[PDB]
RNA sequence: UUUUCC
């Protein structure tokens, strides 16, 4: 069951320790009401600092599945990218999708879709949390990801998002498209317009 | 200025 008891966590804060990450996830699991017993659901964390990802190992298949609901949670300003291991395949009797919804957690999986938005020209000093806040001002988000350099972790100055209410899409465009900030000017438009 | 092991 081990492949079904581990998760990839990407975009982790620079310099974070394995025990700091374990404490964070154990606390979040209990605060969200996802822990299915006394004691810690997360048994171990293994971090690769050079490449900036971690793998979490859980005591339970079901608690592993519930933890998928934390995808996008902000940790020291960064959107944690929670994913299955690539060699995971659902088991018999187990369900692969989370039973729960953690309030305020915004998924990082933003599928191409009608009202998926592109936001370009962002100031380079804004982190995942601040950019998400910029967009949440117009309405609650269904999904969001700020694109970062895979080696340095620095922002690439563009993001994608999807609002819960499809009608907020045009309000966010009207509020943000063409806004000038120094050298740069925001481009905010449905991502299909400028995609390849 | 179209999301990264054992």
């Amino acid at each position: 069951t081990r492949q079904a008891r581990r998760l990839y966590v990407g975009n982790i804060p620079f310099g974070i320790t394995e025990e700091a990450m374990m404490d964070f996830f154990n606390a979040q699991m209990r605060l969200g009401g996802l822990t299915q017993a006394p004691g810690n659901p997360v048994l171990a964390v293994q971090i690769n600092q050079d490449k900036n990802f971690a793998f979490l190992e859980f005591r339970s298949v079901d608690e592993t599945t519930q933890a998928m609901a934390f995808d996008g949670i902000i940790f020291q300003g960064q959107s944690l990218k929670i994913r299955r291991p690539h060699d995971y395949q659902p088991l018999p009797g187990m369900s692969e999708n989370p039973s729960v919804y953690v309030p305020g957690v915004v998924s990082t999986v933003v599928p191409d879709s009608a009202h998926k938005l592109f936001i370009g020209g962002l100031p380079n000093y804004l982190n995942d949390d601040q950019v998400k806040e910029l967009l949440t001002s117009f309405g609650p988000l269904k999904a969001f990801n700020l694109v970062k350099d895979s080696a340095t972790g620095l922002s690439k100055d563009y993001a994608f998002c999807e609002y819960v209410d499809i009608n907020v899409t045009d309000q966010a465009i009207a509020g943000l498209n063409g806004m000038q900030l120094g050298d740069k000017k925001l481009l905010v438009q449905r991502a299909s317009v400028g995609a390849k």
